[PDB]
């Protein structure tokens, strides 16, 4: 395991979202850190999974249900985390993601579109809050609970996740596009903002990724490849999708201070060349 | 040393430029994969000195003068290198650099400037062609002989070196500045060229890094900073330049695949959040 090669013993990493497919995947792979991990999640069960596995693995980790849009239940959540590891040293912004309210069906605006079709007209206002406070507050509160405890350690650094929406946005999903562009903005505000007190701040955009929760997704209800796919792969220079496992090593650059002491506010794509393509 | 976490034994690493200052250094590293490595630079003493080292210190290496604008030199540079290690893994395009003539004393103009002040109206065309030929021509000519040899070869690929000034340009510096942007954009190019035959493309961009070599350059004043300095430092949030060290982690993290699979057409800047940064 590559995570092998980078010693954070002692040290503490605070994962939110860390029920959710990449994190938990990225979770299980820090614990060959020798870190201590805290498991962040509105979902207890998905994270105290992901726990055991660690524990069972001959790691160190707890999960915590925690609400990222609740201020006060992050600092209950941060004094329990105190009494069982200490305090953070490297926090990952995990929580986030895109859901069907802030999602239209069409790509483009039609003339002569089906009346049952969900448009950019039907979007809902509550739809829209949600994504952005998942995606931007769900980072920033607990990055003011667990920054304040990293204030003046050595190495100790903020991990965000953003998204290719950053960079140019997708069709249908403008919410969680314009969320990720406030995100990887947020991402170099922090850097700059803690940079006389030594925390750095960077964040990894994904590419197009499939898991078991999504595969389903790219394909129509008779397993033809969805039209999305083919303009994924024909868009994508290096023609697939990317895995999981292909984000641990942007991640271990971006937290191990031996690596990345001078990188501080890069938004790093990991996407087969997808932000390098013309489409031409 | 973090270049022991990468083992890169029996793999080539060619390395343009390799008598320079970083390029130096990070060979030496480099040496700890237990790659070899052939140091390729007009300056044949500069990249001998740093073979002979690597190889003090259990390594191996060998150096070869090269130009890089040269095509037929390069091809039989090749043949000498098949014969002593064989053929490429990892190409790092190191040769580049600046020259006065396409350099002016002022950042802008002002009526009334003396006569001695090098102004935009002296810069000289050869200066300008020597810097584009270098910068560009440099990486181009020795990635048509290498890449040839790396096709077909699982985990090949190559590094590009950029700059700040790519992003946007630097005062004083035009055809640098102009020449490095035209590299990153070469480095998507690639990137998206060799993507599906498996040859990845990125490019480090460091920021403001001080050297034995250029202290003296930047602190003249004794050890005040120079203007130029200080107008460095003011928009570097980090408040300090950038050590040779700590671009490494970058390196090894770009040109291992166990690292990097998916991460292709990128331009990674390394510069204390010099880009994140606007200076108000
Ligand atoms: N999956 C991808 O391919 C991909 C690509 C690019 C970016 N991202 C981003 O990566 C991150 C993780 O994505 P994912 O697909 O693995 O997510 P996921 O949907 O699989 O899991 C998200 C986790 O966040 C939890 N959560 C939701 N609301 C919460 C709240 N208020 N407080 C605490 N926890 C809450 C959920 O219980 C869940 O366990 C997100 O920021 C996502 O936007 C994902
Ligand atoms: N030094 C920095 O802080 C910095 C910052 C950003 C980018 N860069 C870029 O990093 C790379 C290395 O920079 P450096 O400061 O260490 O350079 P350097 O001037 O110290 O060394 C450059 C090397 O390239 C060699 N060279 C020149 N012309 C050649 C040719 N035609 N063929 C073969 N070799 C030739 C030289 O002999 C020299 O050894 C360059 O691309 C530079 O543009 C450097």
């Amino acid at each position: 395991n590559i995570a092998a090669n980078h010693n954070l013993e002692n040290k503490l990493i605070i994962i939110t979202g860390a029920g959710g497919v990449l994190c938990s995947f990225l979770a299980k792979q820090l614990a060959y850190t020798k870190a201590n991990i805290a498991l962040l999640d509105l979902n207890f069960e998905a994270a105290d999974k992901v726990a055991k596995e660690i524990n069972q693995s001959g790691g160190k980790a707890k999960a915590y249900k925690t609400n990222v849009l609740e201020l006060e239940n992050i600092k209950e959540v941060r004094n329990q985390i105190e009494t069982d590891f200490g305090t953070c040293d490297i926090l990952i912004n995990g929580a986030g993601g895109n859901n069907p309210k802030a999602t239209t069906d069409n790509e483009f605006h039609q003339f002569d579109l089906n009346e049952t079709t969900r448009t950019f007209f039907d979007l809902d206002k509550s739809g829209i809050e949600f994504v952005f406070n998942l995606n931007y507050l769900g980072s920033l509160l607990p990055t003011q609970v667990f920054a304040k405890d990293m204030l003046g350690k050595q190495g100790a650094n903020i991990i965000n996740i953003s998204s290719m929406n950053a960079f140019t946005p997708l069709t249908k999903i403008p919410a969680y596009s314009g969320a990720k562009a406030a995100i990887s903005n947020f991402t170099q505000w922090l850097a700059v903002y803690f940079s006389k007190v030594g925390i750095r701040c960077n964040a990894i955009a994904p590419g197009f990724l499939v898991s078991n929760q999504n595969l389903a997704l790219l394909f129509d209800t008779e397993g033809k490849p969805t039209d999305r796919a083919n303009k994924i792969l024909t868009n994508t220079p290096m023609g697939r999708f990317g895995e999981s496992e292909e984000l641990l090593g942007a991640l271990l650059f971006l937290i191990d201070e031996n690596y990345s002491a001078f990188v501080n506010g890069v938004v790093l794509p990991v996407d087969g060349g997808f932000s390098a393509y013309s489409g031409v």
